[PDB]
């Protein structure tokens, strides 16, 4: 099937995600509707349930209001059945209405819709071509007091109707009672509560294996993609083995949400980007697009710097969900604030490259400050708006053009108001012209770009102020006057004969997984895929096209691969870099360590015989381990995915700086369990 | 050895070539100048002998001259015997002083010097560490006319003192006796004289062996470097055979001269540098700074254009030969014109991509216009002249610094008179800023960097009135005023942990021949060189140290392959293509197919069953074949380099957009000769 078509649930660049919260886009059931102290018709106070469900969006579709846009993916909140307590929080009352508060991963919340319904909006979605992602939280289930059993309903675990338990008189462990977090360390987030929410113990593996199973039945019912909540708080080891249960099963794209302020750059949200499996709200977008296009707290050097820097820093930059705002920061639009503001900023998100989400209502021009104010219900549904019209006007070309789906980013132009850059895949090009100035037109000379010669109409068609571009000879343009507010979008498309491979998904999984790998110009004829120098030819290219490869991974070991693609004249692709191959299935195992004293800036780590724990390598040993929630210094520990049913070998060392200590003795051996969790605990061999 | 060593003759990005007329520069010895009409001692009369010569250059790289500007090559006028003749052009008398006309090629030219003093002059160099390039002019010998053969010496060619022949009674067809060309297309000026010199004929087997023996003895003289003159004027398939010659015996650095206009880009010029085997004065980069830096007929904005353009237009930009004057250009400086155009212009050309030369005497800031007042003597030795000091503080940078050596290169920061680019090469940095305007400081606010948060000094120590740059968190530098005319060089290096090739020489061989891959982190244990997938290890690698590792080129088919480097903890680096594998050694036929009529912009092209012949593939077929000059249409001719001694397999065919038309019949068959040349005179087969 070609790289755009809805089938393709790994990769999701060719497509725009319409981010919606379902109790606030439309009432279509209203028999479905929570009643008394729970709701609130006129949606006034912004905690309750309006009444808002998965009929609603049906009727969207349906009626042409979502796909007149030019959407192709909706990410709708998490479908599993909440709590139904009215939580009073400081007078004010509170409900589930957001998703977040599970109480059963296996059913619905029913002021959504029931299981029926949920199956007849993956078909309407599937049907007009748009593909489905839902929120997951494994992280908790809900509000609780294990000193008031009474308080909300708390936090119990139902696996369909049949009650798991409570976080009062928890005997079993099934959740983390070690206090709420102040978020002072990672650690601290991870194993403390966040707020009240009852913390889910994935060391436990009852719980390990409910949340599982869980997964995999939604991707049975046929969810597309999956956007993991709280990320920063659960183990990393154990959202690897919870990657490589999706991918392993049935992949689909897959995304955490990490939260990063303005200015923040994190080495470990990086790492999580790059080797957890699943990839990042593009935070470090978002807020740089922010602070040119919003708050003018920075210029187009620093846009300029955002996009050449992360192009480098995440591994696979056509993975990452870029959004100008969401459901955790304040409306873009502001009250006092100009609407072209809005509109340049989602033609930027648009042709830019990553995968693209708009927040529901933001064509409506929605205002608000942050939660629960900037998840009002939306007030229209007009198909006129100018920031409508520039959403269908470019999303259709993630759809018709590879160099915006995924091709390089290049800076051709710019000043601290203007920026002109160009986006580039094989011989498919595209050219965005932005002016943040909304009073001085900026005079345009010694444009140079890709496209060859002709008179090129602004795809927005002047409604942000574009103009044509006229490209001679050297893809020169004729110089022009870029008006106040003025953005343009030119662009040339064709057929490629060379292979390109544009993007990969899964980026991990084991041996005879089927993989995705889109582009263009591969050829009609099956021709040879590279994993490493391996060669992958005949019948285990299950699917060859040319935009799309579908391909098993051979039976190589466990570690890194480079992809490269020869089409059937041995014309050989790029390199698509990164791809792990796992040993096999994942487990994770929590290793606990005892007498590890240290110096200052001296950390234990974990290495070991398979490429999970680093191949004996020291740079790639396993840690930081943690060493104050769960266990105390010099007790060290840390929950490691590893492969199931094997016998590893293993060691622990100390490092600082260059210096690497490694235990003396015998090297460790462990039997892993076939699926499940198991704890090492060990002491210190000098 | 290392990259940077003066025995590495492959590769030159680590030098910085000066460029003398050998006449122009130092009378080291007064006894061996012509005598009488031929010799101006004063050289007021810039068309005479003035005396200068290899001892004087010998004697200038002892005095500390040389040395002490940090100049790494030389590139010396042609060291053959040339005619004797004092030629009257209307009036003007005329000599060989540039060493352009000759008439051996296996003898010196007795006023440079003897056999004696030029191996003199390449030991004396190489114990300076100083690398010497030659002139080479295999296109003709001398001004001759075949009407008159008393004029000049009629163009003779001696072979070791034995007369092979002259341009009147060329019985044995040593030369081309089509008239002069008037440059009207390539074919015109490659087989018809280039004004009145007598154009050697290379598809005669004498000629053709002749010039590569005479090569080959100043291989083994100790030369360097080749730069070939008028590339543009000889078959670029027997120039691929002459290189193919070197390339197979003792591979030097070899680059052509090819001139482009101001505005030009020409497709055969990037097509001859790509695939001629040898590399070409940067022109494109020369008139694209000159338009800037001198004339003011452009700005940063198309400097900017020319330094990513031709990153990617180049396959190999590392090998060309930047400059900003030479021989064939008015002087860069002009009479009392700003001499910091010139000191900002060699920084430029100093700290940017490729091999830069510096034609003799800018130092001294000469001035002048095109030839001979291009090539007046150096008037002056003095070692303290700002431009002396900018050459000796950023030349030696290219053997400290591999980002200025091999780098990427980056704009960071524009403006219309402004340009701040930065070079990398793994974690090296190099940030140069460049402020064209002589009356306006620039304020440079958003200037972000890879360097390191700190503090750098200019490296230019202030002379061209640079600052220190303190860089924060991020890479971003604090805000600084560039002040009028001002140029500041900051970097930072550390060493690579991970291998990374910044270039291979020769690009062209056959089986068996060693080349040299430099670059950074390859480690001290031999690891492993892939060509394609073939893995080359052990023996075959003959050196391996971390900046540069020779090796055997594979028995591999003939074809263009990519080479990659991996260490010895199996780490690869980033992938070094178009390496061409020859089938073996090359001699060149002039292939002729008659009665083949095409229409309306139909071409005839060949093809055939070797790598040479494009491997039966239409698209990489021989062409357009040549129909004017030597053979007329409806005959078509091409002289085309193919493998010596064995039986090929060919066909032709004609080719009009995307519809290849084939001759019918078997395939051609033909056994090339193992030295020498051969025609192949056949009839179009329906
Ligand atoms: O704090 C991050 C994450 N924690 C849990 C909350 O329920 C969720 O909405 C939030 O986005
Ligand atoms: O000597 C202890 C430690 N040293 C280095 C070896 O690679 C590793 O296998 C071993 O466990
Ligand atoms: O093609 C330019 C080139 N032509 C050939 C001439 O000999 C040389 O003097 C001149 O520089
Ligand atoms: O297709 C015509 C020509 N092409 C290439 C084939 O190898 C040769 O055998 C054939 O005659
Ligand atoms: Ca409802
Ligand atoms: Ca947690
Ligand atoms: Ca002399
Ligand atoms: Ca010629």
């Amino acid at each position: 099937a070609p790289d755009t078509s809805v089938s393709n649930k790994q990769n999701f660049s060719t497509d725009v995600i319409y981010q919606i919260f379902t109790d606030r886009f439309s009432d279509g059931n209203p028999a479905n509707n929570p009643t008394g102290a729970a709701f609130d018709g006129s949606c006034t106070n912004l905690r309750l349930y309006c009444g808002g469900d998965w009929q609603g969006i049906i009727n969207k579709i349906n009626d042409g209001y979502l796909t007149g846009m030019g959407i192709t993916a909706i990410w709708i909140s998490q479908p599993v059945e909440n709590i139904y307590s009215v939580i009073n929080y400081s007078g004010v009352n509170n409900t589930a209405y957001h998703g977040y508060w599970a109480r059963d991963f296996k059913k619905t919340n029913p002021a959504y819709g029931t299981m029926q319904d949920f199956k007849n909006l993956i078909d309407t979605a599937h049907a007009h071509n748009i593909k489905v992602i839902i929120d997951f939280a494994p992280n908790h289930t809900s509000p609780a007091s294990s000193d008031d059993p009474s308080f909300a309903e708390n936090g119990r675990l139902y696996d369909n109707g049949n009650l798991l338990g409570g976080y009062t008189n928890d005997t079993q462990n099934l959740f983390h009672h070690y206090g709420g977090t102040d978020f002072s360390t990672i650690e601290n987030g991870i194993y403390k509560n966040l707020y009240d929410l009852a913390d889910l113990n994935h060391n436990n593996s009852s719980v390990d294996v409910y949340l599982k199973d869980a997964i995999k039945m939604w991707l049975d019912l046929g969810v597309d993609g999956i956007r993991v909540d709280a990320v920063k708080h659960m183990p990393f080891g154990w959202q690897k083995s919870f990657m490589a249960t999706i991918n392993n099963y049935k992949p689909v794209f897959t995304f955490g949400e990490w939260f990063l302020g303005v200015n923040e750059i994190s080495p470990e949200y990086h790492q999580f980007a790059n080797e957890s499996g699943m990839s990042l709200l593009d935070f470090r977008f978002a807020q740089k697009a922010r602070q040119v296009f919003r708050d003018n707290t920075d210029n187009m050097y620093g846009l300029k710097a955002m996009l050449e820097g992360s192009e480098v820093d995440y591994a696979q930059v056509n993975d990452q969900v870029t959004f100008i705002d969401n459901h955790d920061m304040e409306r873009f639009h502001t009250s006092n604030g100009d609407r072209r503001k809005l509109e340049q900023a989602l033609a930027f998100t648009l042709t830019s490259r990553g995968v693209p989400a708009i927040y529901y209502g933001s064509e409506q021009y929605m205002s608000g400050g942050n939660d629960p104010d900037n998840r009002a219900r939306l007030p229209s549904f007009s198909t006129t708006t100018t920031a409508y019209q520039v959403i269908q006007k470019l999303a259709p070309l993630r759809k018709s053009n590879p160099a915006i789906a995924y091709g390089s980013t290049h800076e051709r132009w710019i000043n601290n108001d203007v920026i002109i850059y160009e986006r580039k895949f094989g011989n498919n090009v595209a050219v965005v012209a932005i002016n943040r100035n909304m009073n001085t037109p900026a005079s345009i000379t010694g444009l140079v770009t890709s496209l060859p010669r002709g008179s090129y109409n602004d795809v927005l068609g002047g409604i942000l102020n574009g103009n044509t571009l006229t490209v001679g000879a050297g893809g020169a343009a004729s110089n022009f006057t870029l008006a106040p507010g003025g953005t343009a979008v030119w662009q040339y498309t064709t057929d490629a004969t060379t292979p390109i491979i544009g993007n990969v998904g899964p980026m991990m999984a084991k041996p005879g997984v089927t993989i995705t790998i889109d582009g263009r110009g591969f050829g009609s004829g099956k021709g040879t895929v590279y994993f490493g120098t391996t060669a992958v030819t005949g019948a285990d290219i299950v699917a060859w096209e040319d935009t799309q490869i579908q391909v098993k991974i051979p039976a190589v070991p466990g570690g890194i691969y480079d992809i490269r693609v020869a089409n059937a004249a041995g014309a050989a692709s790029n390199i698509y870099d990164n791809f792990e191959v796992l040993t096999g299935d994942q487990v994770t195992v929590r290793f606990v360590i005892n007498n590890a004293t240290t110096a200052l800036g001296q950390n234990v780590f974990l290495t070991g015989n398979v490429s999970e724990l680093g191949n004996w390598d020291p740079n790639n040993a396993i840690g930081p381990m943690y060493n104050q929630v769960v266990y105390q210094y010099p007790t060290w520990y840390y929950d490691v995915s590893v492969p199931a049913g094997q016998t590893i070998e293993f060691k622990f060392l100390k490092k600082q700086g260059s210096t690497v200590t490694w235990e003396g003795g015998a090297n460790r051996t462990f039997t892993t369990p076939t699926s499940g969790t198991a704890t090492v605990n060990v002491n210190w061999q000098p």
